[PDB]
């Protein structure tokens, strides 16, 4: 269901499908060629999980994120980068429906 921000939603739909069609270091966004990455840490007694992803050829933005899920970075850093292109104007509501279909 999306209500209000139905951008917010698209933008999290979008970063789901970045984890499901990810490579061990690489991915595609609308058909660009992006890269996207992960790596845990350790603390005195923890252990995080970062990551960050970025399309080195379409544009030039990047999002990143961490925390204690490893899924939830995945689709936390493909949310962060998908946020910082729909504020500035890339990623658009038509285009990312597009993605998600095939």
């Amino acid at each position: 269901e999306a209500y209000v921000q139905g951008w917010e939603a698209v933008a999290a739909a979008v970063a789901s499908k970045i984890v499901g069609l990810w490579r061990n270091e690489k991915t595609e966004l609308l058909g660009h060629e992006c890269k996207f990455t992960v790596k845990p840490y350790l603390k005195r007694f923890q252990v995080y999980y970062k990551g960050r992803m970025w399309c080195p050829g379409w544009t030039a933005i990047r999002g990143e994120a961490s925390t204690r899920s490893q899924s939830g970075v995945a689709g936390k850093t493909a949310k962060d980068f998908v946020r910082k292109a729909f504020q500035k104007g890339l990623i658009s509501q038509q285009e990312a429906n597009q993605w998600l279909s095939s």
